[PDB]
């Protein structure tokens, strides 16, 4: 790990802190993830040949004394970022629009080889000048573990958590992935995260009271999940329109389809590219400043 010059700190996380860094050999600059567990090497040595162009990709893994190093391609902006840079003005439709579309055609790839991200949120989403954006740390929360506390005290969000995990399910499948880009894809229209929380129990009664309490009428076996409780209030549904505004209706009709309660009628990624909303779909630049 000698090989590299650290230029800066990028950031702190959940496993670990993330800098810029350069090549010694090289030249070539890149992110350094400074994070070992013998089938936790194995896992991430496979995440090297899952490959796509929204994917960031995993250069190079360098386990060397009981420390394990995770070099990225870098990338100079993170979503979180370009969304309180647009706060004023929001971002286009149009780049949220073919934004969505790319981050989708990640997820038809990803889980078509049955890997799970598992931890989406806007500082997990990279984007460049030309209008791309790629989805980092894929398939590291199976590979390590999701600890409640990130690594330096930082709590990780449950902002993007799909309620099937909230209720204790234990093999959650890819719709985790799907409930998570909704909740982003709401949240880059208005301008305002969807659901807040600010622990499991708030996380989960934000969720009842847009959508309403899931029952067994929309959901099937969630009233027989480890952490569901009869006590829970019992709230009505609130529109759409409401939720979103500006969005039209492929748009509102999508999102609603990535919110469903029951991850068997959740819509996959791959059906979701083919939703009619995606029909004008064009790929237009970010205003960026570096
Ligand atoms: N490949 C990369 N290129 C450029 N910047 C990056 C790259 N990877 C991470 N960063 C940025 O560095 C910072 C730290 O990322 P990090 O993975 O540690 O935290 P996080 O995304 O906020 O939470 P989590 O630990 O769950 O991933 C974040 O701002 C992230 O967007
Ligand atoms: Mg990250």
């Amino acid at each position: 790990m000698e090989n590299f010059q650290k230029v800066e700190k990028i950031g702190e996380g959940t496993y670990g802190v993330v800098y810029k860094a350069r090549n010694k050999l090289t030249g070539e600059v890149v992110a350094l993830k400074k994070i070992v567990p013998s089938t936790a090497i194995r896992e991430i040595s496979l995440l090297k040949e899952l490959n796509h162009p929204n994917i960031v990709k995993l250069l190079d893994v360098i386990h060397t004394e009981n420390k394990l190093y995770l070099v990225f391609e870098f990338l100079h902006q993170d979503l979180k970022k370009f969304m309180d840079a647009s706060a004023l003005t929001g971002i286009p439709l149009p780049l949220i629009k073919s934004y969505l579309f790319q981050l989708l055609q990640g997820l038809a790839f990803c889980h078509s080889h049955r890997v799970l991200h598992r931890d989406l949120k806007p500082q997990n989403l990279l984007i460049n000048t030309e209008g791309a954006i790629k989805l980092a740390d894929f398939g590291l929360a199976r590979a390590f573990g999701v600890p409640v506390r990130t690594y330096t005290h930082e709590v990780v969000t449950l902002w993007y958590r799909a309620p099937e995990i909230l209720l204790g399910c234990k093999y959650y499948s890819t719709a985790v992935d799907i409930w998570s880009l909704g909740c982003i894809f709401a949240e880059m229209v208005t301008r305002r995260a969807l659901f807040p929380g600010d622990s499991e129990i708030d996380q989960l009664f934000r969720i009842f009271r847009t959508l309403g309490t899931p029952d067994e009428v929309v959901w099937p076996g969630v009233t027989s999940m480890p952490d569901y409780k009869p006590s829970f209030p019992k709230w009505a549904r609130q529109d759409f329109s409401k939720v979103v505004p500006p969005l039209d209706e492929d748009g509102r009709s999508l999102l609603s389809q990535m919110l469903h309660y029951d991850p068997n009628k959740r819509i996959s990624a791959k059906a979701a590219l083919a939703h009619p909303f995606f029909q004008d779909v064009t790929k237009p630049v970010p205003h960026l400043r570096l």
